[PDB]
Formats: structure tokens, C-alpha cells, sequence
DNA sequence: CGGCATACG
DNA sequence: CGTA
DNA sequence: GCCG
């Protein structure tokens, strides 16, 4: 088992599903504390279990696994004993993490927002709807969609969007593509948002494309919230259902087609899988890796990639399909 | 011990 | 600060 | 919290 999660396939579903998400729980409440490198150690943790190709029974069989150490591996040995682990019983039942869970899955508030309002007293929504002065518009936003932005989004969703958005996207600038990215391209079934990736085959024709597709999704009433030159937005959108509509969190990114690759690479995900494989890349090859480029610092040169395999081979990495990035 | 991904709005 |  |  290599020790990054982008050296090894890591499917959407698995054999240690219940141990995976007990690591979880523990990774999102050490980044509720503001503990980086824990959260990091149970993410890596919980992943590795993910590339198992069988169940783990037996707390020898995390002998010689990567990121086992004394915490984690009591964590499942408690799981694989009671059923439980008292730790994890514990954050999860305590206020500070459910009302930090509550308040950061707002759109619009991270954990340092959430927990100044946690420190001020405020424990629900309700709480923060009464005192609607100290919201920002971004956040306003949120709160008032929170309930739809709630229910995920189907698979059966993305393809209505999907054109809806091109349409816009080719009235803006004919000839423009839209690529479906995110979660949905590594085939989960349901997501917390729409992710997609616009470019142009001629190099520089993407300039300023963004402003004129947001402008036409807001003339045909799509748009119930946007931030507004620029190359990224994050938009709450309008999404028919019978005999009504409910609201979509949908992204949108801009990409020269030069840079494509490393765009789509980026926005494929998963997090881990991409800040394990930028990790890589920098304490292993000495190479500087973003949604732009991967920049050779030694040379001062940017690798000219046409395919996201392109990028795998300058790693030195066996190539992985989206579906096998869900670490 | 240092390090933990990266950039745009 | 927020977001991906 | 774990790796090198
Ligand atoms: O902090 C982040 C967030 C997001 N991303 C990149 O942006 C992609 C989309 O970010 P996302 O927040 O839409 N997550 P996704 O994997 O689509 O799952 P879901 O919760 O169902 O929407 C991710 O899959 C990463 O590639 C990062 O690189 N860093
Ligand atoms: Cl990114
Ligand atoms: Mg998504
Ligand atoms: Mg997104
Ligand atoms: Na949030």
C-alpha cells in the first residue's frame, strides 16, 4: 500500500465503508479545531481503507498500513470489538460539533465564522435568521436557501443543467464546450453541487467568457444568486421540478484550452485525491502542480500537457480514471 | 523535528 | 474572510 | 496524527 492516495485506485464504494466514515468524523472535527494536520492524518487513514480490496476483520491487518498509527488504528480496533468507538460516539453527539457541522454547512461560512458564532452563544439557524445585520449577502443567501441546498442533487438533475448552461454558454461564445466535472464525473449518484469546466478550442477565445454567460443565465431568470472580470463562479441556480422548482448550487470555471488538462485534473477531484497528488508532485518530483500548469522550478519551464494522462506519465504515475480518484 | 495543496472571488 |  |  503506497503511502499517497494518488500512487493507488481508490473507488466510489469499498469494503470498509463503516470504518472509513468513523475516521471521517474525527477528521472533520480536528478541522473544526482548526487541527490541519490531524484532520489530514484521519483523511489519509480513512482513504486507505477505501483502496482495501476486502474487508478489514482482524487489527493485524493494519499491520504495515500507511497513516496506522497508535490513534487511528484503536479507533477501529474499538469499531471491530463493540461496534462502536466511544470517541467517535462522543464528538458526535457533542454541541460544539454538531452546531460547528450545522453552521459550516451553510453556503457562505467556514469553521473561523462558525466558531465565532459558536463562541457568541448562536446554536441555530434560527439563531442567526434573527440577527440578519451580521450576515453577509453571500450568506444571506445561504440561509435562506438552506434547505434546498440540503437534499443532494441526482444524477437525473445534471443533464437538464448541463443544457441549460450550454445553451447560454454558446450564445456567449460559439464553439465554447462544457465539460461535466466534480463528483459527478467520478460517478457518485448524488452531490452537493453541479461542477463544470468551459473552454474554447482556439487559445484566447475563452477571455472574458465567464461575465457573458453569467450575464444570459440571469436574462433567462436561471440565476438566484452569483457573486455578481473573472474566471470562476459559484452560483445557486434554478432548477425545474414538477409543477415547481427547487435551488441547485452550481459551479462554474473558465479555462484557456492550453491549460485544460490541468483544469480538469483539478476540478475531477476528489480534495484528498488532489492535495495528495500536488503533495507528489512537490515533495516527491519537484514539481509545482495547480489547475494552470505544473511548473518546473529548476528549469523555470511548464510542462505542456493535451491530456490529463500526459500529466499522470510527467509523475511518474500509472494513469487513474476519475472513477478510481475517490480517495 | 518540519510539513501538511493551491488559487480565485 | 469566503469558495472550488 | 502520522511520515520521513
Ligand atoms: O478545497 C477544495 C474543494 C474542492 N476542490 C476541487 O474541486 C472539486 C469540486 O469541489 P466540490 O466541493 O464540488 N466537491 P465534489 O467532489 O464535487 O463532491 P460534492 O460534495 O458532491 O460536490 C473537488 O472534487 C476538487 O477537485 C479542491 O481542489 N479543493
Ligand atoms: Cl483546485
Ligand atoms: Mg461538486
Ligand atoms: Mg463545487
Ligand atoms: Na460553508
Amino acid at each position: 500500500m503506497p503511502a499517497y492516495a494518488c500512487q493507488r485506485p481508490t473507488p466510489l464504494t469499498h469494503h470498509n465503508t463503516g470504518l472509513s466514515e468513523a475516521l471521517e468524523i474525527l477528521a472533520e472535527a480536528a478541522g473544526f479545531e482548526g487541527s490541519e494536520g490531524r484532520l489530514l492524518t484521519f483523511c489519509r487513514a480513512a482513504s486507505v481503507l477505501k483502496a482495501l480490496p476486502s474487508p478489514v476483520t482482524t487489527l493485524s491487518q493494519l499491520q504495515g498500513l500507511p497513516h496506522f498509527g497508535e490513534h487511528s488504528s484503536r479507533v477501529v480496533q474499538e469499531l471491530l470489538e463493540h461496534g462502536v468507538c466511544e470517541e467517535v460516539e462522543r464528538v458526535r453527539r457533542s454541541e460544539r460539533y454538531q452546531t460547528m457541522k450545522l453552521f459550516t454547512q451553510i453556503f457562505g461560512v467556514g469553521v473561523k465564522t462558525a466558531d465565532r458564532w459558536y463562541r457568541e452563544g448562536l446554536r441555530t439557524l434560527d439563531d442567526l435568521r434573527e440577527q440578519p445585520q451580521k450576515l453577509t449577502q453571500q450568506q444571506k443567501a445561504g440561509l435562506q436557501h438552506h434547505q434546498d441546498l440540503s437534499t443532494p442533487v441526482l444524477r437525473s438533475d445534471v443533464d437538464a443543467l448541463q443544457q441549460v448552461v450550454e445553451e447560454a454558454v454558446g450564445q456567449a461564445l460559439p464553439g465554447a464546450t462544457v465539460t461535466l466535472t466534480g463528483g459527478f464525473r467520478r460517478g457518485k449518484l448524488q452531490g452537493h453541487d453541479v461542477d463544470f469546466l468551459i473552454t474554447h478550442p482556439k487559445e484566447g477565445q475563452e477571455a472574458g467568457l465567464l461575465p457573458r454567460v453569467m450575464c444570459r443565465l440571469q436574462d433567462q431568470g436561471l440565476i438566484l444568486y452569483h457573486q455578481h472580470a473573472f474566471e470562476r463562479s459559484f452560483c445557486i441556480f434554478r432548477l425545474p421540478q414538477p409543477g415547481s422548482w427547487k435551488a441547485v448550487r452550481v459551479d462554474l470555471v473558465v479555462a484557456p484550452v492550453s491549460q485544460f488538462p490541468f483544469a480538469l485534473l483539478a476540478w475531477t477531484g476528489s480534495k484528498l485525491f488532489q492535495r495528495e497528488l500536488r503533495r507528489f508532485s512537490r515533495k516527491e518530483k519537484g514539481l509545482w502542480l495547480n489547475s494552470h500548469g505544473l511548473f518546473d522550478p529548476e528549469q523555470k519551464t511548464f510542462f505542456q500537457a493535451a491530456s490529463e494522462e500526459d500529466i499522470f506519465r510527467h509523475l511518474g504515475l500509472e494513469y487513474l480514471p476519475p472513477e478510481q480518484r475517490n480517495a
